[PDB]
């Protein structure tokens, strides 16, 4: 009687299978949404990560036509200042912007004592989406706090997350979440695995969790567990609206942190990377190539026609 | 045709799923039972080995509210003597008897003078004894094991080693207040490559747990846990607690002198020295904490019973 | 749910069962098609790589009983004075024409001069085009082939490549007189790594296989093939013939000079492999032997009779 | 469409289940058959190769109880030879023909002197003809195992290599006194890089046995067997012994002679292995742990009795 729920398959255990074509990877289109509400040109957003998202970075990611995430190690006030500075920024032509034509800019919030204070002074600073980000989203904390942001605050979007079952996506759906973030214990060496025993492999998560939300109009962000391009495309096809990038954003010139030189090398102070733009341009290159390969025109066919075959490790 | 019972999962095959959480880890209650009469309140028991426990860290376990078990590569004497130093020793957790001394156990195997270290031991003030071999479905330990209940009805009795639901079943039959499960549990044992023979843990742990539940009869998990995520798998697969060996030997309070070779501690009688045996305790339930706050057991009936896991593939 | 189309099987996880057998390696045939109209005395294709298949190669492979495909990254005329070659050049198994020249192919393109190329090589002499694409179930190769088929009725064509029974049924519609299996088939491919497509080639050659079975169009495997038993595998999967790039590279006979670096034979534009004859020789030995084990006397019955066993990792 | 006829597993698939116990590995019965007529006191045979078993080597395996097999890159006379010093040749085990002499085999192919070669060897007192090649399911082995039955029926004859169900049959409708099972069995081996070819050893011999029960037709497993823990599940799988083959090369009683290289010793025609019977003394000791832990009392119980689990890579 050992309760194993089903076998879980990560990026690495599939593969996507080729499809009748007609339209080149340059000419597919690649628009979607992260929340309800809120539509990017490109599905990539930067994790909240202090050694990845503030300002200059969320600023960077809006340009390119995604979304940056403002970390949360920081002060309220310091966090409200990044966000303003996104918000009063001045050739971009898919740039993710509000209806004033301002960049567009999330932050996130934990669920401690001065969170109704954090979310506020973020609000008021022009935040376009708040995100409840724990290492635990299926928990009274976090259903809570997103509830209480939407009824408090019904103008902003909220994100809440980390889950990783169709059950957390319908709670969370269910207390007013604009979106999910997907993703625990979703890479081989995690602590969360190493320490805690605990994940859920993120392709039969971005599965399950894409399942559970079907025809509720709620978006979900797949966050971990992606090192190349092919794994962007994966996580489309296996039900992903949009992905979220960590530390392969990290390094980059727009990333927090100052250049520094060390044994003729370059690293920030973790490798020197270069402008976030070319990383974005390889990311994107390989999706387009992805839905070239499937024959799929735009996001909405590349989400829900693809089919993906299963692989052994040789 | 080919004779295969099942397919056997270890505990790299398998990851928890997060479920609803209302409790916070530092929160949750970790107090379960070594046996039908013996409560702990931490699911550790150091292991029988001549590296790991003797006298110095039975006492370091039972006060952190876990058990020893002395090893019994020593004489009948030195090792009542041993049980002595514990059972005549601030600590709230401190695993106690009736009278409250400090709990400790003492390994026996089965050869000529079994009875006499056994009268020894309980002579001793001894609170458990296991009955330890490496095959315990056999009829040498059932018979041992039904002789000490009979013999010395006030002393509890651990069973084992075994690996089946038929072997946990005799020896709940044969009086065992606990059985301990761990036969080739892991990759590289000496069992497995020079017999053959073994099954994978968490495969183990939940056929022993299932022919056994209803009957008020603990197991204990021994082998194969190298990381605090494994100890929070055995108990979800359904062990009561787990025996740590290697992980414990080299640690200040284990046995050996500390010895300095080419800049680093090892102990002295090859292994690393560990510090002391509290860093390695609290790490250890940090994570089996963080475990159940994900997991959403508030204490370790529910985690036992209630949580699922996943399998993966090698690529997981 | 995830939508899985298959379990899919690459060469390491399968071996050939031994079978009932009555006729010794060296007396097996190995006589095959390469298309409709074209037959090999032994299944071997040369690719169309600019490391491996110019004149002196294709002539060399022709010569052997199998064909050369001559690579495309070259001028209209070069290509077509490459062919003229080939056509106007003791070797009883050799691959000739009705005329008795020796036998070639050409690669071809789907970009702005491909109707231009077609038409020199065909007036060179080229017995077959090999329309050749990293995605042949596409409008434009799909276009192309049907094109060359209607403007040049007289030249076999070859489509590819292709991984799924839909795009070997697409190909064979358009006219196609053979089709080239083989998309991701390789662990650490590009096409992988970068978009996340691929086809296990074993489970690709056996879908194909299945979806041609009974309209006359050979198949041709292309990707994955290391050793010679991966030669008998993918024959036993249904592959008429087998192409082999990167192992015929090196070769004395392959484009490059012989250039000696730190006491090794290189050749340069790779390790130098001595006689093409000597690799052949070792390729065709291990699939005799493999017919001998399955107890198959000809490729007609090793590619249709004999089975596998899976095999896990261990 | 892909013709996959099952999964096939090997040793490194599966473990050995305990069961209950009650007789002491020093105590189990490790009696069984090589053949029909054949028996053994250990079930270890040497293999039929030339830096393994000669004459020296063969007369140790008989005097452990088990058994060589001559091999057959030599002349017909100097194999007839080879089996002659055994015939003519403390050992309370040893495997002993009528005449108390030591039991041996030797291997023959199907070329063309085959004939000649099984007649000397015949006429050599040996106790069992091996027809031995890469592929015994083969019209050359059936036919030759049956000549050999036909026209020297007072001779043991085993028929192999094979790895199927119906390879079992086919051998044992030819007379085959005993199969002899392997093709491709170890993960390296040429056979499965140059021809794609094998049956993983597990499940090849676990087929064979299904296939030979009730026929009295014994099987020997041969190939892929790295360590003690290997041959106890070789039993459980069917096998009624195992031949072993570079794990006896580069013993003392092996072929070849001594040499020092670099601080080490090889033999010379490979490491230096010291005495066969340390060998066969610690493949023995697994066999009896594992029969201890599986309580299984004797051969025709581990055979039959005790079961598998598999388990994955990470297992």
């Amino acid at each position: 009687m050992l309760r194993i729920s089903q076998e879980a398959l990560t990026f690495d255990d599939v593969l996507l299978i080729p499809g009748y074509s007609e339209v080149l990877p340059k000419d597919v289109s690649l628009k979607t949404r992260l929340t309800r509400g809120i539509e990017l040109n490109i599905p990539l957003v930067s994790a909240a990560m202090d050694t990845v998202t503030e300002a200059r970075l969320a600023i960077a990611m809006a340009q390119e036509g995604g979304i940056g995430i403002i970390h949360k190690n920081m002060g309220i006030e310091q966090q409200a200042a990044e966000v303003r500075k996104v918000k009063k920024h001045e050739t971009y032509p898919l740039a993710s912007k509000d209806e004033q034509g301002r960049l567009r800019v999330g932050a996130a919030v934990g669920t401690g004592a001065d969170t109704g204070e954090r979310v506020a002074a973020l609000v008021a600073a022009g935040v376009d989406v708040v995100v409840v980000d724990t290492a635990h989203g299926h928990s009274k904390g976090v259903i809570e706090r997103v509830r209480w942001v939407k009824q408090t605050f019904p103008d902003v979007q909220v994100i809440g997350g980390n889950i990783a079952t169709a059950e957390a996506a319908k709670a969370l759906a269910e207390a007013g979440a604009d979106a999910v973030k997907v993703g625990i214990g979703p890479g081989s060496i995690c602590t969360t695995r190493i320490v805690a025993g605990v994940g859920v492999p993120q392709i039969s998560a971005i599965a399950n969790v894409a399942a559970a939300l079907e025809g509720t109009g709620v978006p979900l962000i797949a966050d971990g567990g992606i090192r190349f391009s092919g794994d962007l495309a994966k996580a489309m096809v296996a039900g992903a609206y949009c992905v979220m990038m960590g530390s392969m954003f990290a390094g980059t010139e727009e990333a927090p942190g100052e250049i520094e030189l060390f044994q003729g090398r370059s690293y920030k102070s973790v490798p020197y990377k270069g402008a976030l733009s070319a990383i974005v341009h390889q990311l994107m290159g390989g999706l387009r190539a992805a839905m070239g390969y499937t024959g799929s025109a735009d996001i909405q066919q590349m989400r829900t026609q693809p089919q993906f075959v299963r692989i052994t490790g040789a």
